[PDB]
């Protein structure tokens, strides 16, 4: 079958080869690919950035239907919708996995970095980590939900937001949009998006902020202080990777506040720490979540609460796709449509 | 009555002056001084980090004997011990006020900073907000646990470690000794302490620590990551004046640790987002105590749980203490005695 993988000198692209898989454990399933979204961690895998990866398949926002399932499996049956996420498999038996935080699990598998991926016609997975596509949810919006939706939900929901509260997004578009969507239409937060860009801050009025502050044209410190009324917001969330965006959400924060950040930025962050003692912030930051947040980031996106910008293209053109997002062209994702058929 | 006050131009020492107090409000209460340690913030305070408070009575580790109680006040009576912290009053009623985290309350009074403070033969208190101090505690030792186990036992709590995980304490000074012995005396945890000073870390693992140091002698994060198992600790408290302690304490922390920011040094530090995204990491900080974490900090110093090191000195020593704390030749707190 056909997938894209990681080259011999890694050089930020993709070959596209023929490969045949292993025969399945009897805890896997092999699945038939529809949807594989293109991501900048597949970029950075791609480039070397976390080590020599050569020959592994690339894709962790991998949709596919199960074509076979091994002899111990229960969870999964033949003709079922799951899901290859960056959280590919972990030990189960750590303390990370037990306490309920399995994404930190030290012996962590994640799909197209340290196992083959999504980004082919077929994959195997581990049945049991598979996380079913609810019914109702696109599976072309499926495939952002395993990265960008249960990233943002699960950052949320360590941010401590609670309804009613004010929480500010800091960069609109990417991530920032769905971020904005989870916290409006899920949590119940009064949202701020801020961003230098006017047509995305534009767009996020749409999809729910109440409030969008242009930072090329003000300073959004005293701004947010102003429209929640004093304080601060109780929680930032921080999407953009430029450092001025992570100063500024620390910044807006009241007492007791809290900054998540999805995004690292650009150049080294500072926090003053009489600040940081005087008013009690918190700092933390959040990446993907467990089997059972990604379960309800997608039940959200299958009752319509939350909507990815999500388009289709050919496996063919993942190394254009790559091009287009090092050149910064890309609203949302771009889901390679292995579908032939409907 | 005798007094250490921020100096006209602040330059991070005391004027010792003669003040005479303002008559009292009927919800307020006149103390007899007896003892009035001296912190780290009281050092902040007369160099001006914080603003200019030019006049103000330093100390906010004060503890002292009502002397005279307003006409409303129930809560207090003549003779009562009772004691004069950062914390000295807040508004009651504001979101930080009536959800349990009183010390961030935006109209806050501090002792030594925006009110005057106890390091004076006298002060006055509000006296629903003078925390009194329980019997089977010794004055002097109550005077340590007013700001420095207050501001501990409440950063440990903030900190999240529970009975058998590993904590570190960066800085083994009067904040960083307290510190061990709550984490290692009353929460039960696996406890190491970080500093530079041998000698207190001598006394360190004399109180409780299991694991000493010395940072200057060795990395103390790759140290730290032996001593654990290879993962690194639960939970660090920056009790260190030094940008690098807290630095050193984000970097020494297991996935979903969290670094709890206590000392208060005009600095900056480099926040490792990678490390707060990748591996879960969380940095907060603490602010003293509210009321009832000083009660229940006070009741461990009363059963034994905890005892500050402790020495009494003279008010007109305090110059010579500045500079004895500037130095880390401290062990423990000196306590001005006004006894
Ligand atoms: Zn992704
Ligand atoms: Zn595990
Ligand atoms: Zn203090
Ligand atoms: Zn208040």
């Amino acid at each position: 079958m056909k997938a894209a993988v990681v080259r011999h000198n890694p050089d930020g692209y993709a070959d596209l080869v023929e490969k045949e898989l292993r025969a399945i454990k009897p805890n896997e399933a092999l699945l038939d690919m529809e949807y594989c979204g293109v991501c900048h961690t597949d970029l950075h895998v791609a480039a070397g950035d976390f080590g020599n990866k050569a020959g592994t398949v690339l894709g962790h926002e991998g949709i596919g239907i199960v074509k076979e399932i091994g002899a111990d499996v229960s969870s999964l049956q033949v003709g079922d919708r799951v899901s290859v996420a960056w959280f590919f498999e972990g030990c189960g038996h750590c303390e990370y996995c037990v306490s309920g935080n399995e994404t930190f699990c030290r012996e962590v598998k994640n799909a197209g970095y340290s196992v083959d991926g999504g980004m082919a016609e077929e994959a195997i997975v581990v049945a049991d980590y598979a996380v079913k596509v609810p019914d109702g949810l696109d599976p072309i919006e499926a495939s952002s939900i395993t990265c960008a939706g249960v990233t943002t939900y699960k950052a949320i929901k360590v941010s401590g937001v609670k309804p009613g509260d004010w929480q500010v997004i800091f960069g609109a578009g990417g991530l920032g949009n769905l971020a904005i969507q989870y916290a409006k239409n899920v949590f119940g937060a009064k949202v701020i998006a801020v961003d230098i860009n006017q047509d995305k801050l534009n767009l996020a009025k749409k999809i729910g902020a109440d409030v969008t502050i242009n930072s090329g044209d003000v300073n959004p410190v005293d701004e947010i202080k102003k429209i929640t009324g004093g304080l601060g917001v109780q929680s930032a969330i921080v999407c953009a990777v430029a450092r001025i965006a992570f100063e500024q959400a620390v910044a807006s924060l009241k007492p007791m506040g809290k900054m998540v950040a999805v995004a690292v930025p650009n150049t080294e962050m500072t926090l003053s720490v009489p600040t940081v003692v005087f008013d009690g912030v918190e700092v933390a930051g959040s990446l993907v979540g467990t089997r059972l947040d990604l379960a309800e980031a997608f039940q959200f996106g299958a009752e319509g609460k939350v909507k990815p910008i999500v388009a289709t293209r050919k496996l063919e053109e993942i190394n254009d796709i790559i091009d287009e997002m090092k050149a910064g062209k890309i609203e949302g994702r771009m889901v390679i449509d292995f579908t032939k058929l409907e």
